[PDB]
């Protein structure tokens, strides 16, 4: 046992015994004779549940009476991973569990690696609203994540032939043991329908119903014993629905698909009306459930101070004209009033600037799905554009630059425009991402309202990043330092003083190579694939796009092979260079690259000049938990987007937090990292923002660097012969061709520095011991990384509370 | 606190109060000031629940251990109703309950009335299964009950503008806290596909798979601590299912509308192709369940001595071409031998002789969902009818009346041919019933396998039907001859000799009056009727049939109304005449014969002349609860079916019971009710089932009745001129049409008996004393009608095994 994990006190695990007993026998109706390791793994996760409850009664109680102001976090997406673990850290139950159920004879890690992945998020973006629950029950916030539960998360990945295979992420399988269940509160949302222009107001009538009912699951602190809520809603066919008889039940389907399936695109945006039901859906029944919730606590002035919603991107954009709707329509007050009350209670945080991925909702689908507020938006519109020309008298193009209805094709509306116009607040997710927001995409807003625009760094939590997945290292650290840094990372900077201590730079490095031996051997157990420990790890996991480049790491890769190819008794450093994520289903490119990806390595791997001195492994179904196993084993990180597309990114810092250096470009999170770290320690290569513009002033020609650097055209030159593809020689033209010629992430631009800078790389990793007071340099440099910074300033620069670290009683 | 109820000790209740807090805090996540009735039915339910577990589990482990011959009972319908009040009376724990929950300062009755009724059956049919559990758990025999877990059970029936319109039984909204998820014995069912003929044998390939998850619900024997298993299979789409990404996701919700709904037809059949694919959803899965559990225990020389298999009706019928081709195809036995086993295992149950209720599958269908079974039926058929021409040489019209493939229109299998070529035993449900089959539908199988035909008389289980729901009428009873009749009803009879008893007669009506001022209360409560308690209450309650007759009723109640319109100042003995029951939603007829029922009370009701002497209340979606309220507060049964129509029925024994007195004709268990308690004491009236034949040999003539008797005649034209539809004056022109020229049910020829029957009963009404004395001659009868006697039959003349009474260990 390990002190960071709690104590085993005598009476607790005596208790944790019985209760396990207990939940074996009346919960899972079993007996030690028939009983299984998921049933085992259930008794347990019902038995650390017990503890959570108490302090999940006590601590919203305690809201109702103080009545603090209430944060409510919108988000499409929560992916929040498994449970179990997590729960027993932020409660001290660790070893206590740990010794218990290893007298009952079982393994407890074997029983955690049992539970099923909370997948309800494609990546980042729902990562980061996980991480945020995570700190801001931690930092005493009476907050609320609001979502829906879908029935069927992000999808599981398999790999046949090479290729992407999707298949249902049916979660909800065996159960699960953390949400409850509250029918009770069931809402009712509404859809279609006209509107009716009254005698003292305007009336949206003859509409569908859909029921809401909301599942809650505990969020707890980290140790300070507050327990707060995500509720999840779950869509339902109100019992009078189509009410053939059979046809008519059967027909119920059609009402409950909004909560089947997430959609799986990662910076992609999909124009289909099953989202924006989903969009609305989740909107409408949350701020009913808020309006409620404060009318319990009726002049809506007040109403900012008790309450702020916090917009995750603009898929609940929609919260906007359904507050003015209900505050207008509803509750009576006059359009001015209900607009001051909105914008101080709303605030937006823009993920991204790739075009792609903006929502611009065809008019028509509003039209019919929610006539009233398409009236509202208009309204919105008409108002805020007289204020633009007001203020910029004559500027007609800025007038309908600005419109948050775009005319064309299609008339769309930019939900981002509606964002910011009634927002108090718009940030961006690191400090370049919302600096490239105020001089390009909303370099109109910043003029007309600067005091809107802020900068808020991702972080991540370190609990789940550093405590859960790499205990080994979070003890070494604390047995120098203590405890306290684990909801207080900034202590990390003490870790300086021991850059040059021979006992911490072995027991780093000691750490490191267990936690690779330990993935090493995971990976023959489910997935049967030898690797060689002593090689450097050089990994890149995250969602699989063309902005992300891991074709750029596929070059590199290729020009290793050819390389020892052609000096093949020459030495060179190791590698086990491992690139994992999900393809969206219908993003083709990104199915070819995986493909591309395997089929390396089915040359690479099986060649026997090469040996075990470069291995290529695709890593299958990248999720939450395999991040847990595989960051912790990573030597080498790759973050290579292109400078000026990944917003923030934030694998990059539970990377930097566990021991891996990092190689990157200056593009998002990556700037501020270097920054922290200092540039020597870090691994930077390629064009900054400034360089691609010029680029693209210009006019981007791949041609040339083809014509120019000899390995790069020989490494095309395979591509398109069909070494990597013997039996479909020209399997991968559309990759060439449009690397050639329509490449918009400039692939070839970064090569020569990529490689180069790779070289510098393998070049320090020969000195282990500089490479580990390198990576003591990182890690002891990571604190300002920690979501529960980025959520202290959310807290006191936007929403107005002030965070707290005090403990709730027992 | 009643003697029957069990003791309410001090241990005990002091713990049931601490696992009922104990629930509502860790298992509802609630605390005392924000608990609803709701929850605590909840708490309450689980604190219950928890007392089962033990016995269920060592139930189970007990039969493992032994290794008895097992029961399957198969059936696609098992209307159970509410499940907390029945645990706590065969667990002995209703006065401890009542006094915990009393402590908590709850009202424990209260808490009941929130629990949703299971509702997974149509009527009689599903009802019975469910008194056939009971008995079973009582009398010790190692049986399960095999279905499928509805979504929706029968639709909840709201009365509109006097029609009735349908709404879905959501019964699983929040929650079911009696059943065990059981996701780790998934089987596969196939679907589709085509026969593939090899040299070892024929193949079922290229089929669609749909998962049977199962969900197993306890059934408590009474205070035996005997726990069997009834496990219902809930229908789930294989994860690579269709595996549009999002198309796909959602269309695997075509594969689980199997188990759906619950199909609302009473007595009609309905060729669907849903339909059929539920029927073999619970046959394929149940028999790899059997097989599993048999092999666990390989020749299945000795599967027919430790598997019985008893089919309820034909629905389960694929059971037998089922077993076959696991027998034959799977483990490869040679026909003969697959034949013997599947015959010697296999027992059919017929239900009805109703033409339009028997199951006539088109050959297309089975063809394309079921291809091998298919081929499977048609060796059968080939095999039985050169059995049939050998016993009956040259008899040519024999064969094709015998076969099990039906020549005309459209080709079709007769599922009632193939299960008595598959069973061993075939069984009617009341001996005149049993004797029908035998002289008529049946005939040419009884003639060639005399030994396979025998009756098994139903009957009702008398825990839920007497000590459950009419507590009163128990204990008065246990007072003179102790509790041992809950187990053994044929101890009623030793209350004949109280028949002169003076203070038993007073009692005896003294519960039933308290009954009818409780019932005429809940009707003022949830259904806004006042209603007199001291009129006669005239009560008929059941589905809506043509063939039971509902209409005669009306008819004698606007005899009723005629009669005293014409002398306002007579005496008439007051009466409050009662109907219920639900019509298939397809069933026009019966839809109508609902509205002209809401029709007649509408014009009575409201009639100054006549004031509280005759009222007409419809009863709203009747159902298993609501004929627990209703049965003990009636005075008057009603069983009026024509002759030869009804199997049996069953209401008709829960109404003898509980002290009412019955007028009806002598059809199915009526007979043998009759015979029971002796003729003077029921009301018999109308055409015996050779009356009717003699009717339909010359001819019914509806006009002859109209022409012949003036009080007919009145209340036909009173119909047919609007007299009790002013707005709409042709609206009942379909009923009256149909009594006229084409009445298959022969109303009008029973019309004048029943009048005449119906004033006998109104004469012996007038004398309380002779009317107690009489009904007491009927409940000291009603031995014979329990399903304990039923089961103890079926047990040794079916099953090969030995019913018993030992309570298992604590
Ligand atoms: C952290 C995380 C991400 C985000 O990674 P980036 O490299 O910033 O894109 C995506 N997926 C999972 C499962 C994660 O844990
Ligand atoms: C007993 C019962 C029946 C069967 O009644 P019959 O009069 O035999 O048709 C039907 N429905 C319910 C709810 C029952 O309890
Ligand atoms: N918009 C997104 O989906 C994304 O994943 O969001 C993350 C969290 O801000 C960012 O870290 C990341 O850069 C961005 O791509
Ligand atoms: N076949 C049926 O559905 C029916 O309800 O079954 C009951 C039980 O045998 C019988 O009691 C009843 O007579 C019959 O109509």
């Amino acid at each position: 046992q390990i002190s960071v994990r709690g104590l085993a006190g005598v009476e607790n695990v005596t208790e944790l015994k019985k209760n396990f007993n207990r939940h074996l026998h009346f919960t899972l109706v079993k007996d030690r004779n028939v009983a299984t390791p998921r049933d085992y793994y259930f008794a347990l996760a019902h038995t650390v549940r017990d503890h959570l409850v108490g302090r999940w009664i006590r601590t919203q109680q305690h809201y109702y009476e103080k009545d603090p102001k209430r944060i409510y976090y919108l988000s499409l997406e929560f992916y929040m991973g498994r449970t179990l673990q997590n729960t027993m850290v932020n409660l001290a139950l660790e070893n206590a569990c740990d010794e218990a159920t290893y007298q009952l004879g079982l393994d407890m890690e074997e029983l955690e690696e049992i539970e099923e992945d909370a997948g309800l998020g494609n990546g980042g973006l729902g990562r980061l609203a996980a991480c945020f629950l995570d700190s801001m029950a931690t930092l005493g916030l009476a907050a609320y994540g609001y979502g829906i539960r879908y029935e069927f998360g992000i999808f599981n990945q398999k790999i046949c032939g090479g290729w992407q295979m999707e298949e249902a992420d049916d979660w909800l399988r065996y159960g699960n043991p953390w949400e409850k269940a509250r029918p009770e509160f069931t809402l009712p949302v509404h859809f279609y329908g006209r509107v009716e222009h009254t005698s003292q107001g305007a009336k949206w009538v003859d509409t569908q119903v859909v029921l809401a009912m909301p599942y809650d699951t505990p969020v707890p602190g980290y140790r300070n014993n507050v327990v707060n809520t995500m509720r999840l809603w779950s869509a339902k066919a109100p019992n009078d629905f189509n009410l053939g008889y059979i046809q008519a039940v059967l027909d119920r389907n059609l009402a409950e698909n909004i909560s089947r399936v997430l959609y799986p695109n990662d910076n992609f945006f999909e124009g289909k009306e099953l989202r924006l039901k989903q969009e609305y859906f989740v909107v409408a029944a949350t701020l009913q459930d808020i309006i409620r919730r404060f009318k319990s606590s009726t002049n809506f002035d007040a109403f900012p101070d008790k309450v702020a919603i916090q917009l995750n991107d603009t898929h609940p954009s929609l919260a906007i004209p359904e507050l003015m709707r209900v505050l207008v329509d509803l509750e009576r007050l006059d359009w001015d009033k209900a607009w001051e009350v909105t914008v101080k209670t709303c605030a937006y945080t823009n993920h991204t600037v790739i075009p792609e991925a903006l929502e611009r909702w065809p008019v028509h689908l509003l039209e019919t799905l929610l006539p009233r507020h398409l009236q509202i938006i208009y309204e919105i519109n008409q108002r805020f554009l007289n204020r633009v020309a007001a203020a910029f008298p004559g500027d007609v193009d800025r007038l309908r630059r600005m419109s948050l209805v775009e005319e064309g094709a299609v008339k769309r509306i930019n939900m981002a425009h509606l964002c910011i116009a009634g927002s108090h607040a718009v940030n961006g997710v690191a400090r370049i991402h919302s600096e490239i927001l105020k001089k390009t995409i909303f370099k109109d807003f910043y003029e007309l309202e600067p005091h809107k625009f802020q900068n808020k760094t991702n972080g991540i939590t370190p609990r789940r990043w550093l405590v859960l997945c790499n205990p080994g290292l979070a003890e070494i650290i604390a047995e120098r330092i203590g405890e306290e840094y684990i909801s207080d990372l900034d202590q990390l900077r003490k870790l300086l003083s021991y850059v040059d201590d021979e006992a911490f730079i072995r027991d780093v490095a000691k750490v490191k190579q267990e936690n690779k031996l330990k993935f090493a051997a995971y990976l023959e157990r489910e997935y049967k694939v030898h690797i060689n420990p002593n090689s450097l790890f050089d990994v890149q996991v995250k969602r699989i796009h063309e902005y992300k480049r891991q074709l750029l790491n596929c070059l590199h890769v290729i020009t290793l092979y050819n390389r020892i190819k052609k000096e093949p008794n020459k030495f060179v450093v190791p590698r086990t260079v491992m690139i994992g994520g999900k393809a969206a289903p219908g993003y083709h490119m990104a199915k070819m690259i995986i493909k591309l990806i395997t089929a390396i390595g089915d040359v690479v791997n099986h060649d026997p000049v090469v040996g075990d001195r470069l291995r290529v492994i695709f890593l299958e179904n990248y999720r939450v938990s395999l991040a847990e196993k595989v960051i912790p084993a990573a030597d080498l990180s790759e973050q290579i987007s292109t400078a000026g597309t990944e917003a923030s990114g934030t694998g990059n810092m539970k990377f930097m937090l566990n021991g891996a250096l990092t190689i990157g470009t200056m593009d998002g999170a990556n700037v501020e990292m270097a920054e922290e770290a200092g540039e020597e320690n870090f691994f930077i290569f390629g064009m900054r923002v400034e360089d691609v513009d010029r680029l693209d002033q210009r006019g981007y020609n791949a041609q040339e660097y083809y014509d120019r650097i000899p390995e790069l055209r020989q490494i095309i030159e395979q591509l398109s012969s069909g070494f990597f593809s013997p039996k479909q020689p020209d399997l991968f033209k559309d990759i060439v061709n449009m690397l050639m010629h329509h490449d918009r992430f400039k692939v070839f631009a970064d090569y020569e520095e990529y490689v180069k800078c790779q070289e510098r790389v393998s070049a320090l990793y020969k000195n282990p011991r500089e490479w580990t007071r390198m990576v003591i340099r990182n890690i002891a440099t990571s604190g300002k990384f920690s979501s529960d910074r980025t959520i202290a300033q959310y807290a006191r620069e936007i929403w107005g509370v002030e965070p707290s670290r005090q403990r709730l009683p027992a």
